[PDB]
């Protein structure tokens, strides 16, 4: 719906997506005849609630400069916020239980005053699972295999 709204015969991005968290909001790319450099990746904000294109301000005019110096550099990088917690979500779900999540520390509190990291452990139940951050951030979901009777 986008696509199309932004109108042009297509509009769909080739290849991986471009997030960036500096920017906060996604690019797209329309693709232009008899011109060149004039391709480029514009700020756009897409609201997955509303489902609709909606137009702020109704600024039909592109952004000035020619090409955007915004969106030069191609990342194949792949984040997303903290705040999405889909894997969290994913596990409790399996689990069945939905609601606040709490994280943790392997720490005591004594006259030393302990203090270790326990990953992102963000659990519901008191039963606090252990989900293993990962060396570029990912929530790892570590369960131990057994053999059941079957």
């Amino acid at each position: 719906a986008s696509a199309t709204g932004l109108g042009g015969t297509d509009q769909k991005i080739d290849g991986d997506l471009k997030f960036d968290d500096t920017t906060g909001k996604y690019y797209a790319k329309v693709t232009v005849t008899g011109g060149t450099g004039k391709d480029g990746y514009y700020e756009v904000s897409v609201d997955k609630t509303n489902g609709e294109v909606t137009l702020a301000g109704g600024a039909t005019s592109p952004l000035t400069g020619g090409l955007p110096a915004t969106a030069t550099e191609d990342v194949k990088n792949v984040q997303v916020a903290n705040a999405d917690l889909t894997e969290a979500k994913a596990a409790l779900t399996a689990a069945g239980v939905t609601g606040t999540a709490s994280v943790v520390k392997m720490s005591y509190t004594d006259n030393n005053g302990k203090t270790i990291d326990g990953g992102l452990a963000v659990k519901v139940g008191d039963d606090y699972y252990s989900a293993t951050q990962n060396k570029d951030g990912s929530i790892s979901i570590n369960t131990t295999k057994y053999t059941a009777d079957d």
